């Protein structure tokens, strides 16, 4: 068994801390309102409710309730299990958005597994919509760069996001009044007020208006659907993730799968062989998910891993083409999120509209933004892994195809590396999907190795960093090690 590492006083990278509960997320007000929510009492799925909440307020980039996601949950005692929020296709300049998730979703999961009744819940957003809170250089940035398109063309839109013709910029105050009035109703009336009341109607009457699919009758026949787990094994190690939907829970698994047939250790982070397996066998793995867009939880088989491990070459690259013939579009845009709480209860969240602000379009009257979702695949893929026999590790992250790669890099520094949380998170990551046939790298890998690859013919490709992990690791002891990304500005782990 790999020796794992929590963190020390001489590492380079050091986990937040925390000795009773934690939470990990994008936006520093999200991750301070859940903190706040397990000093209250709550547990971590009352916790993660409110970050949702929280980042639907805070983070419309990609924190919503007019989109959905998935979540998975691990109990103390060790019953995992999966909450489906994706958004429903409707029963059929237009529109197309997806009858959104999330409310559905947080219901569900706070009736079955929350202490908190949802008004305690929502109140910590409610506030932030109300009150109004100061935008921070993530929130402007991405104001400026991709709102300018799709916000300031929606009279509704404008009127939130804009003031004086522009995109609000750091320093300014943005009060949502009308998510305020959303907020205030599902506290009072539940989820029933966004799939059959005065939400509804509004989002109802904002398609109507518009181009625009999903009738009052798609949002009242809205459920999310709870689903078994994927679950692996690595070496000793438990690795729970999201079924399909998710077009990455299976292919994490089956890449891990792959993993184990290789000394991972021996050759650490960064070498040209091991560099070289991973992409080779995430290569292989990625061809196997292009027949999805037989059975498809058949390639998490063991045996078929070993299978395609022992073709594997460590000298040389296998042509794409050769492997087989040869994905369509899918945004790197979702926030993830991770909860754990002192009885040791642990969240992951990731959730979205499909791009930046989604359609752009904000439902009548409601605050609300409108998810561009053209039951959709995604590669959303919140994984919990477990160590002798406790919740281990609570990682995802948002990236389209991606994040298969980076949350298995996650997984593989801490269980093969013996890296801390937080060196796990800053490492360099790297990237092989089968089309293109590239191996895409970040900035960090050593040119002595990028050329070692490039002789066993991979085509080594520089690109944009990868993800926005946001991670916790749990000692047998319950203490906590957090990390946020490095990637997005203004992210933050933090406990009590």
């Amino acid at each position: 068994a790999p020796p794992v590492s929590y963190g020390v006083e001489e590492d380079v990278f050091h986990p937040v801390r925390a000795k009773q509960g934690m939470v990990a997320s994008v936006d520093a007000t999200a991750t301070q309102v859940g903190v706040d929510i397990l000093k209250e009492g709550g547990n971590a799925v009352d916790a993660a409710v409110a970050v949702g909440y929280a980042l639907a307020v805070t983070h419309p980039q990609a924190g919503n309730l007019g989109g959905g996601g998935f979540m998975l949950i691990r109990s103390k005692n060790g019953n995992t299990t999966a909450i489906d929020f994706r958004e429903m296709a409707p029963a059929k300049s237009h529109l197309a958005s997806g009858t959104p998730g999330t409310v559905a979703g947080f219901s569900l999961a706070l009736d079955k597994y929350g202490t908190m009744p949802l008004n305690k819940v929502v109140q910590p957003a409610f506030k932030l919509a109300r009150d109004g809170f100061i935008v921070n250089d993530a929130l402007a940035d991405d104001l400026k760069t991709y709102g300018s398109e799709v916000l300031p063309n929606h009279e509704n839109s404008k009127a939130i996001f804009w003031k004086e013709g522009e995109p609000l910029k750091k320093g300014d105050t943005l009060v949502q009044a009308n998510l305020a009035k959303s907020l205030e109703m599902i506290a009072e009336n539940g989820p029933d007020e966004f799939y059959k009341g005065t939400i509804a109607e509004q989002i109802a009457q904002e398609m109507q208006k518009n181009g625009g699919l999903i009738t009052k009758e798609d949002l009242a026949a809205y459920k999310a659907v709870e689903r078994t787990p994927i679950s692996g094994d690595y070496r000793g190690y438990q690795v729970y993730s999201m079924p399909p939907p998710s077009s990455g829970g299976i292919h994490i698994v089956q890449i891990l799968n792959i993993l184990e047939n290789f000394d991972m250790k021996k050759y650490g982070f960064g070498s040209a062989d091991a560099m070289q397996i991973m992409a080779e066998a995430e290569k292989y793995a990625y061809a196997d998910r292009s027949e999805y867009l037989v059975p498809w939880q058949a390639l998490t088989n063991k045996a078929y891993a070993k299978s395609i491990a022992d073709q594997i070459d460590i000298n040389k690259a296998k042509p794409s083409s050769e492997i087989r013939p040869g994905a369509p579009y899918e945004s790197n845009q979702a926030t993830h999120y991770s909860v754990v709480d002192k009885d040791g209860n642990a969240v992951a969240v990731t959730y979205t509209l499909n791009t930046t602000f989604g359609t752009g379009i904000v439902a009548g009257e409601s605050g609300i933004l409108l998810n561009n979702q053209m039951r959709p695949l995604s590669s959303m893929s919140p994984t919990i892994v477990v160590k002798d026999g406790k919740t281990w590790l609570v990682t995802g992250s948002p990236g389209g195809s991606r994040i298969i790669t980076t949350v298995l890099q996650m997984v593989v520094n801490s269980i093969d590396y013996g890296l801390n949380v937080a060196e796990a998170t800053n490492a360099p990551r790297f990237h092989h999907q089968w089309l293109p046939d590239e191996l895409r790298v970040e900035k960090g890998f050593s040119p002595d190795t990028l050329k070692l690859l490039e002789a066993k013919g991979q085509k080594v490709a520089l690109k944009e960093a990868m993800g926005s992990t946001q991670s916790i690791m749990v000692g047998p002891d319950g203490e906590l090690y957090g990390a946020s990304d490095p990637r997005s500005v203004d992210d933050l782990t933090a406990g009590y």
